[PDB]
Order: C-alpha cells, then sequence, then structure tokens
C-alpha cells in the first residue's frame, strides 16, 4: 500500500531535515493524505517513531521541535477548510493551559469541519479564561486536544483540568471529549473524571463526537 | 498609513488568538503582504511590537510562541515558491544552533527564490555540521537568519558561530551575511566576526546579497 513506506520515508525526513526538505515532506503528505483524518493518522504513526527515536537518543528535543513546526506548515499548506455554511453544531477545540497541541487542535478542527461542524480553536491561558470563552460562545461541546509529540500532558494534569472545568457552576450540560492517554482509561473511570467520551486516536474524534452530541 | 493600521491589527490578532483566528491573519497578510518581502517587513514591525509588549509584561512568552507558530502556518499557506531549477546562484540560509529562526529562514528563502536564487534552508546542529554541508554543496553564499522574537543573547551566539565558522580551513570562497541587531554593528566589527555584510532588516536581504554576489 506504500502506507508503512510513507511513514518510514516521512519519519526519516522529519528526523534529518524537516524544514530544509519541507517541499518533499509536503509532497509525501498530499500524496498519502487526501483528508485531514489521513494526515492525522500519518502524523500519529510518525510521532510514534520520533518519540521512540528521542527515547533512544537518536534525535534531540530540538529535532522533534523542528519536525513539529514543519508538520504545522505542511498541514496549513495542504488542508484549510472554512466553516460549514450550515453546521450540524458548534464545537470548541481547546488545549490544556500551559500546553500547545497546535497541530493536534488544528487537525481536530479540520476533521470536524469536514463533516459539518462549525469549529473554533482556542489555546487558553487558564481554566478561568477557557470558562469565560465557553459561556460567551455558548458552546455545548469541548474537545480537549492532546499533545501527542512534545509538551505532552501527564494523565493527572488533563484530569485536573477537566475536573476544574466541571467544578465550576457556570457550565450546564457541556460535552467534554478527551484524547491521548486519557482515552485508554475504562469508560467508568472516565465519566468519573468529568469527560463524556474519550477518543483513542485523533481520527476517531468525529465518530466519538457524534455519539455524545 | 495603511501599513500602520495593518501592523496594529495584525499585532492585536497575534496577541490574542492567532491560532483561533488563523483565517483572518492569512486574509490580512494576503491583502497587505502580497510579496514575501512585504510579509517580512510586516512580520518585522509586529515582532517589534510583540517584543515591547513582552518586555512590559503585557503578554506572555507563551502568547508570543503561539503568534510565531501561526505566522509559520500562514506563511506556508500564502508563499511557497519552487526552487529555481535554473538559478542566478546558490545560497544557503542557516539558523544558529540553539536557536530556531524558522520563520525568518523561510522568509529569506522566499525572498531569494522570488529574485531567482536557488536557496536551501538548514537548521544545523553545530559548526561542524554546517561546515560539512557547506563543502558537499559547494556553497558560495551563506545567510545567517536572525530570530526577531528571541532576546539579545542571540547576538553573542551568532558572533561566536560565524567566528568559529570563518576560522575553519575547509570553506574557500564564502560570503557571509548576518541580520538583526548585528547588522547595526560598525563594518570593522562585523568583519572581525567573520561576516562580510549585514542586512539591517529582513526585507533588505535581496539587495544585500546582490552586493556580495
Amino acid at each position: 500500500s506504500g502506507r508503512a513506506k510513507a511513514v518510514a520515508r516521512l519519519s526519516d525526513l522529519l528526523s534529518t531535515d524537516p524544514l530544509g526538505r519541507l517541499t518533499e515532506v509536503e509532497e509525501l503528505l498530499r500524496a498519502h493524505a487526501p483528508t485531514a483524518a489521513d494526515f492525522a493518522r500519518l502524523f500519529e504513526a510518525c510521532a510514534e517513531r520520533l518519540t521512540r527515536a528521542l527515547a533512544e537518543d537518536r534525535i534531540s528535543r530540538m529535532q522533534v521541535t523542528l519536525a513539529y513546526s514543519a508538520l504545522q506548515m505542511a498541514l496549513r499548506r495542504i488542508h484549510h477548510l472554512p466553516d460549514p455554511q450550515k453546521s450540524v453544531g458548534a464545537v470548541l477545540v481547546a488545549g490544556v493551559p500551559g500546553h500547545k497541541p497546535i497541530l493536534e487542535a488544528a487537525l481536530a478542527a479540520e476533521m470536524l469541519r469536514a463533516v459539518g461542524w462549525s469549529t473554533s480553536v482556542v489555546h487558553p491561558e487558564s481554566v478561568a479564561a477557557l470558562a469565560a470563552r465557553l459561556k460567551t460562545s455558548r458552546t455545548s461541546t469541548l474537545v480537549v486536544a492532546p499533545s501527542l509529540l512534545e509538551g505532552t500532558e501527564q494523565e493527572a494534569d488533563t484530569l485536573r483540568f477537566v475536573s476544574a472545568l466541571r467544578a465550576r457552576t457556570d457550565l450546564p450540560g457541556l460535552s467534554i471529549l478527551v484524547g491521548g492517554r486519557l482515552a485508554q482509561l475504562p469508560p467508568s473511570k472516565l465519566k468519573d473524571s468529568g469527560a463524556d467520551a474519550g477518543f483513542a486516536h485523533l481520527a476517531l474524534l468525529p465518530a466519538a463526537l457524534a455519539r455524545v452530541a
């Protein structure tokens, strides 16, 4: 299928010269990712390899950082849908304060716009700043975008963030969806945390979003 | 002037929600920065504003990081010229190790490609890595890209980088251009570091390069 091959080749470019060979990175991505869901699947496969390479000291934090930025520029180059004319609903896609899931959040938005959600991305300074946004925009669904390559969220940190949001009394019937490592928790222990649904991988977000909203 | 208001509006967008309002950022940039040189001049004016605001604790370093990333994505959406197959010359645009002028290096490449130079971007790990690169590709002109949104410490790092680079015995024929605050140095101080000429502002790089061929 040249799926594993795409991953290998792209992983290699990202590890050696992501910003110098950006054009080749993009060619590979637009050839193997017609949709943002395909991009996301490709990204997570590559992130597994870079993460392993970092763990084995075959690359540096700086190299992962350069690859991450390269991927962001590649994504906007390839995928950039406007809001749907008439949406199926309003979704807010947000990172955990102190973290910056830039690619993941933008990948999330592109998937949900692709099937008719009016989406907005937010990188909030704090819980209080996010809550203020929620009310003001009267949004009913919040997707917490996981950081999957660098500046990852410790499980207890996303949980605390979700809890803090719930702890407030100015959020009625809000749908919270969480990703990354939290989505590996049992359904029981998840609703206990305040999340209504987990999505184990980015591409699984649209299916998860339909089941709850 | 028009550019005045555009700088103010872009700076405000970047200071508040650059990643959530990425479309507006792009739209502003398409209307006010139709060439990469215009983009550079616009980024440079905003960087000054963001630097001041950061120094005054009116914004966080996190905010600046998000602004910078949004500008990377916008830039790749709008300007992405192919490398001239028949070029007027071969220029290497490099970042300084320990720094990541991702946007400035990309801007430099766009501006040079726009006037017919074959250009490559590299973010090298070290002096040795760039040196080897300079050899294998027989580069005759090196442009060191400044980080307009990093602090004054980069000056020393750049002087040291360029000095160590010039000190090497395996790079004949090489012109070196530096930018940012270093291009405000007196000519003799500039030459002493190993550099040959400066570009005081990003937009002036094409003309600076012409002078040293």
